[PDB]
């Protein structure tokens, strides 16, 4: 599996996940810096204050 890994509004990039990984994630929240989006491999738990999407196809987390 490859997923997108760039932050926020930066130009899209990608990485290959570790073997066995079937998830990509995108995670959006606000803090003192502004709005942050983090993208990568896997899928963390749902947390208050964070909008999370996890998807299972190449480059889906754009």
């Amino acid at each position: 599996l490859e997923c997108h890994n760039q932050q926020s509004s930066q130009p899209p990039t990608t990485k290959t996940c570790s073997p066995g990984e079937t998830n990509c994630y995108k995670k959006v929240w606000r803090d003192h810096r502004g709005t942050i989006i983090e993208r990568g491999c896997g899928c963390p738990t749902v947390k208050p204050g964070i909008k999370l999407n996890c998807c299972t196809t190449d480059k889906c987390n754009n």
